[PDB]
């Protein structure tokens, strides 16, 4: 009963487990390669785990082991 072509909008569906994606979970993902899971899916990742990405292979953007940026490389020591 409208004129506009788009006239509804459906909900994220988590596509690791299947449910219903809440409001501040839906850019809720473990990684920043769009690889995104629910609360039930990322506390098994991040759990028993490496907390990597399963989808692209990488550490969880948030200290998931210990990161590091580039501290001694040749370890001058004295
Ligand atoms: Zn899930
Ligand atoms: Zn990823």
């Amino acid at each position: 009963m409208s004129r506009s072509p788009d006239a509804k909008e459906d909900p994220v569906e988590c596509p690791l487990c299947m449910e219903p994606l809440e409001i501040d979970d839906i850019n809720f993902f473990p990684c920043t390669c769009g690889y995104q899971i629910c609360r039930f899916c990322w506390h098994r990742i991040r759990t028993d785990e490496n907390g990597l990405c399963p989808a692209c292979r990488k550490p969880y953007p948030e200290d998931p082991a210990v990161y590091k940026p580039l501290s001694q490389e040749e370890l001058q020591r004295i």
